[PDB]
């Protein structure tokens, strides 16, 4: 063939737009559209002994992906064509049979690790109503990521082997940002900290939840942001709060809220008395207005009096499009 048709993939969002290099978060699901092609094809005369080697397409995740659900498979005529096509999947190449190993192998395909691979069940008649009519296959796959990659790229890529002859498709990576937060305790607002001094009766002080900072060039939307602290009430009663921005946020108009902006008008704060539950909770047609392209992220200072003696914990919990993740304990004495 003059013009060769390598495999594709792609990364997408929600809306069908490609996330290819954007970052993503742990409960993400990475939904991946991969073309095997086919018109190149279109109208040939292959021997029967080219036909006899068969059609199968291969897909190899990096080590973040866990499971995988096939959504569809597709030919370009609208055919579903999934149970013309046997699924394997395997952690190495080694485990399949000697068959199929020479035939990846003198196509030149030599996959890294655990792969997943579809091949005609049936290859003249795959060959007739698929390969010789130029009708590319279309695979909807979809990825978790593995609960212990917490860090790095995932990358995932595709190689079609058509008659025995192998082509290699682009490789589509994400970062995976796991969120981090954190909590001091402080005798104010821009003061010092005073984790685990002593706190005389009555004194004001002050906790700064540092909320994660979602960076630009993410593949979503925002649409949680929150923190939950649970005060230890029978020791500190709550006062107040203050919420600010921590980096400069610009919106999808192009409007730019400098950082150290109050950000309560784009915030609800809840405090249950009797519980010692407070919650801040940004709201989400503000996170729904936030540019892809730029970073976004709060901090939050509780300010609570001591009005009794002993030792006094707080911890806050962290809520970023549902992962939530925990700040540390930090303690004082009155």
């Amino acid at each position: 063939v003059l013009f060769q048709g390598p495999p594709t993939k792609k990364v997408l969002d929600e809306n069908g737009q490609s996330i290819n290099g954007k970052s993503v978060l742990p409960n993400a699901t990475l939904d991946y559209v991969a073309k095997q092609n086919f018109s190149q094809y279109k109208g040939i005369k292959a021997s029967a002994e080219a036909i006899a080697k068969g059609f199968a397409f291969v897909d190899q995740p990096n080590e973040a992906l866990a499971e995988l659900t096939v959504k569809s498979i597709k030919a370009s005529n609208g055919d579903d064509v999934s149970s013309l096509l046997e699924m394997r999947h395997v952690l190495s190449k080694d485990t399949l049979d000697q068959k199929l190993q020479s035939l990846i192998k003198e196509a030149g395909i030599s996959p890294v690790g655990e792969f997943y691979m579809w091949t005609a069940k049936d290859p003249q008649a795959f060959y007739k109503a698929y390969v010789q009519k130029g009708l590319d296959i279309t695979y909807n796959l979809s990825f978790k990521v593995k609960k212990e990659f917490t860090k790095g790229q995932i990358k995932n890529g595709v190689a079609q082997i058509d008659f025995g002859n192998g082509y290699t498709g682009n490789i589509v990576v994400n970062d995976l940002t796991t969120p981090e937060v954190h909590k001091d305790v402080l005798d104010k607002e821009d003061g010092k900290s005073i984790n685990n001094d002593t706190v005389k009766l009555g004194d004001e002080v002050t906790y700064k939840l540092e909320g994660w900072v979602v960076p630009a060039n993410r593949g979503y939307d925002l649409f949680e942001y929150k923190f939950v602290d649970h005060l230890q009430h029978t020791h500190d009663l709550y006062l107040k709060d203050k919420v600010v921005a921590k980096v400069a946020i610009t919106l999808k108009d192009g409007t730019v809220i400098p950082k150290g902006t109050n950000l309560v008008q784009y915030t609800e704060t809840v405090y249950n008395k009797e519980t010692g539950r407070y919650e801040l909770a940004f709201k989400a047609d503000f996170l729904a207005q936030v540019s892809r392209s730029s970073a976004f992220g709060a901090d939050d200072f509780i300010v609570v009096k001591r009005i009794k003696a002993g030792d006094v914990y707080n911890t806050a919990d962290f809520f970023v499009n549902g992962n939530k993740v925990k700040t540390e304990t930090v303690v004082t004495h009155t």
